[PDB]
DNA sequence: GCCTTGACCCTCCCCTAAGGGGAGGGTTTAGATTGTGTGCAGTCTGACGCGGCG
RNA sequence: GCAG
DNA sequence: CGCCGCGTCAGACTGCACACAATCTAAACCCTCCCCTTAGGGGAGGGTCAAGGC
C-alpha cells in the first residue's frame, strides 16, 4: 500500500504519515531505497489505529511513544488523568468567567472594570491597625506616619516596586466606622515604637481590579468584585486589600489617580 | 577628570507541538500514429579572388 | 518618419 | 591554362521622435527541504546607566 492509498485508508493526510515516520512513531514496513517511496502494510494500519485511539485522549506524541514501547506504565496515564481533571476544573471556571463577561457586556455598553486573578507574594511590612472616623480623614494622617517610621528606622529602604495598601478588617458595610489596617512593605525588620509595628504579610492569590479616578466611586469596584466573588464561586479568605498605584504622591489631579482593590480568594 | 563595577537592557537567532503548505525535484504513463513545412523570401550592385572545368 |  | 560560377566584401556623419512581440498545450503520483503556525523562553553579542572609588 503506497502512502497515498494508505493515507486514504487511515483517513489522515500524507504529511501526518511523513511526520510519524520522522519521529519514529509509525515507521513504514518497506521503504524503496532509490526513490524513497514509503509502502505500508496491514500491520501499519493496526498500529495507526492504536496511535489515533491514544491521540484522541490528548496524549502528547512522546507520551504515545512511551505508551507503545513501555508496558505497565499506568502511572503516566494516571498522571494525564490528573492533568485532564485539572484542565476540566480550569475550563469550567473559564466558562463561569466568560458567562460573567458576556453577562456584563450586555448589561453595560462599556467595560468599566475587568477582573484579574493574580498571585501576590509575601512581604515585610510596617503596619498600623486602627479605627477611622472618616475615609476622607483617613487620607490625611498617612504622611505623618511616613515621616514617623522613617524617623524611627534610619536607613530602612522600602521595597521597589512600592506596595502600600489597606486591609479592611470589617465584616459588614459602614461609611464612618471603618476598622482599617494600613500596611506598607519594606526590606528589613525595624523598631516598633508607636502604634506602628512590623509584621510579615503572607503570599495570597487574590482577584484584583484597578479603579482609576477619584476615591468616592471606589465602592463601585467592590460591588462589582463582590458580584464576581459570588458568581464564580470563589471564597473570600482574608480581608480585602487596596494597593495604591497613583495618588497624591505622583500626580496632582485627583481624577487620574488609580488604586487596585484586591480580594483574597480561594477556589471552592 | 580616569577608571571600575554590578546591574540592566536591546536586538537577533533559534526553540517550542503537530503537522500545513508549498517549492522544486524525481518517476511512469502499453490501442495505434514512423521524413520539418512558413500560403517564408526570393528582389543589390560591383569588385575581387578562387576554384572547378573544358 | 524627420532635420542639416 | 584561360574562363565562368560563386562567395564575400563593402556601401557618409551628427542629431531629434518612436519605442518590444504579438501562435504554439500534461498528469498523477512520490520525495526532500524550507518556512510557517502559539506565546513567549533561552542565550550570545553587544550597549548603557547610575553608583562609586582613584
Ligand atoms: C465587602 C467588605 C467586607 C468583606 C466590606 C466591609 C468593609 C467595607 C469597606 C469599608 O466600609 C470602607 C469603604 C466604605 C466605602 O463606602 C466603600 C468602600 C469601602 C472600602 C468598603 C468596601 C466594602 O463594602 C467593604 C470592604
Ligand atoms: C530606458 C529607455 C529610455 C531611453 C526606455 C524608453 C522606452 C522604453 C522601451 C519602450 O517603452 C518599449 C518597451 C516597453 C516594455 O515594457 C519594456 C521594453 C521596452 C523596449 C522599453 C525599454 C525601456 O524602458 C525604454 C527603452
Ligand atoms: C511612607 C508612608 C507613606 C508614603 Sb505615600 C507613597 C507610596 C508609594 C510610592 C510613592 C509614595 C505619599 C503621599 C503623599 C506624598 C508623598 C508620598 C501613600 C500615602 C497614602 C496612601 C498610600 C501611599 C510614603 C512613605
Ligand atoms: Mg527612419
Amino acid at each position: 500500500s503506497q502512502i497515498g492509498l494508505f493515507s486514504k485508508i487511515c483517513r489522515v493526510t500524507i504529511k501526518t504519515l511523513h511526520y510519524y515516520n520522522k519521529i519514529g512513531l509509525l515507521v513504514p514496513a518497506y521503504i524503496n531505497p532509490d526513490n524513497g517511496y514509503r509502502f505500508y502494510t496491514s500491520d501499519q494500519l493496526m498500529k495507526f489505529h492504536q496511535i489515533a485511539s491514544l491521540r484522541q485522549l490528548g496524549f502528547t506524541i512522546t507520551e504515545i511513544v512511551t505508551l507503545t514501547q513501555d508496558e505497565n506504565s499506568c502511572h503516566i496515564i494516571e498522571r494525564r488523568r490528573l492533568e485532564i481533571q485539572k484542565q476540566i476544573r480550569d475550563m469550567a471556571d473559564m466558562l463561569s468567567r466568560i458567562n460573567h463577561y458576556l453577562q456584563h457586556k450586555k448589561k453595560e455598553r462599556i467595560m468599566l472594570y475587568q477582573a484579574a486573578l493574580k498571585e501576590i507574594p509575601e512581604c515585610i511590612v510596617y503596619s498600623k491597625r486602627f479605627i477611622v472616623p472618616d475615609f476622607s480623614s483617613y487620607i490625611k494622617l498617612i504622611p505623618p506616619i511616613g515621616q514617623e517610621v522613617m524617623k524611627a528606622n534610619p536607613g530602612l529602604t522600602l521595597t521597589t516596586p512600592a506596595y502600600c495598601f489597606t486591609l479592611y478588617h470589617d465584616k459588614e458595610y459602614k461609611e464612618k466606622n471603618m476598622d482599617v489596617e494600613f500596611c506598607e512593605a519594606v526590606n528589613d525588620f525595624g523598631k516598633n515604637e508607636g502604634n506602628i509595628i512590623f509584621q510579615v504579610i503572607p503570599a495570597i492569590t487574590a482577584v484584583t481590579v484597578i479603579h482609576k479616578g477619584p476615591y468616592d466611586s471606589l465602592r463601585n469596584a467592590y460591588i462589582y468584585l463582590m458580584q464576581w466573588v459570588e458568581d464564580n464561586g470563589y471564597l473570600l479568605t482574608n480581608s480585602p486589600r487596596e494597593s495604591y498605584i497613583d495618588g497624591i504622591w505622583n500626580k496632582q489631579d485627583s481624577a487620574e489617580w488609580m488604586t487596585e482593590i484586591q480580594f483574597p480568594v480561594e477556589k471552592v
